[PDB]
């Protein structure tokens, strides 16, 4: 199965799923004097009052914080985007070092971490019918560099101990995706994929300017987190990254000059 050993890691991906070397991949470099202001673009809406978080599930590939996406409660608007899009869940993409671990990269630098919230689009009822279309998914991009503890993020740092290993989830009511949020939604966007299998050309990335910064205690704990389920040798999930793919025909806008 796939994964991001030497074995089974980005560069294998393809022979299971060919879209691997599509036109539309993600994630990409942002090459941050080639991409172009959009006047054009609207401010986003990131309305998350609502929020119903419901579980932390570690599965084998990184942790996904859950959401209750059977109403419009945690919903993204606006920017490039037309009609509303429901957050599903949020999860992270890390490094083993501080100086890697991001999927996008600006000017090739790369980040610790890449945060991302995945919604999907209300017109398409449910996520699964989402992801097989090309306006499918929003996914709301944020990068995470070491310095200051993000005080919004240690909740999920604390509760990391419970799910160590593939496979095993805890509650996690009550959970406000705001605090992970930087201060300004200056953002990038460019038409891509998911960035793991199915590898699905479906996304709208919407990429923050502005990192988040974390504490070196937080991000060690993420890199405490195993790939393997419990009662098989440890296997720590580190560096669950896809690198940078080819930009092909494609433009990237920004929201701000
Ligand atoms: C282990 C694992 C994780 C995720 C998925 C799957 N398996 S298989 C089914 C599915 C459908 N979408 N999607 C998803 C894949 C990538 C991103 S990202 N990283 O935000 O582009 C968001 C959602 C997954
Ligand atoms: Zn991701």
């Amino acid at each position: 199965h796939w994964g991001y050993g030497k074995h089974n890691g980005p560069e294998h991906w393809h022979k299971d799923f060919p879209i691997a070397k599509g036109e539309r991949q993600s994630p990409v470099d942002i090459d941050t004097h080639t991409a172009k202001y959009d006047p054009s673009l609207k401010p986003l809406s990131v309305s998350y009052d609502q929020a119903t978080s419901l579980r932390i599930l570690n599965n084998g590939h990184a942790f996904n914080v859950e959401f209750d996406d059977s109403q419009d409660k945690a919903v993204l608007k606006g920017g490039p985007l037309d009609g509303t899009y429901r957050l599903i869940q949020f999860h992270f993409h890390w490094g083993s070092l501080d100086g890697q671990g991001s999927e996008h990269t600006v000017d090739k630098k790369k980040y610790a971490a890449e945060l991302h919230l995945v919604h999907w689009n209300t017109k398409y009822g449910d996520f699964g019918k989402a992801v097989q279309q090309p306006d499918g998914l929003a996914v709301l991009g944020i990068f995470l560099k070491v310095g200051s503890a993000k005080p919004g993020l240690q909740k999920v740092v604390d509760v990391l101990d419970s799910i160590k290993t593939k496979g095993k989830s805890a509650d996690f009511t009550n959970f406000d995706p705001r605090g992970l949020l930087p201060e300004s939604l200056d953002y990038w966007t460019y038409p891509g994929s998911l960035t793991t299998p199915p590898l699905l050309e479906c996304v709208t990335w919407i990429v923050l300017k502005e990192p988040i910064s974390v504490s070196s205690e937080q991000v060690l704990k993420f890199r405490k987190l195993n790939f393997n389920g419990e009662g098989e040798p440890e296997e720590l999930m580190v560096d669950n990254w896809r690198p940078a793919q080819p930009l092909k025909n494609r433009q990237i806008k920004a929201s701000f000059k």
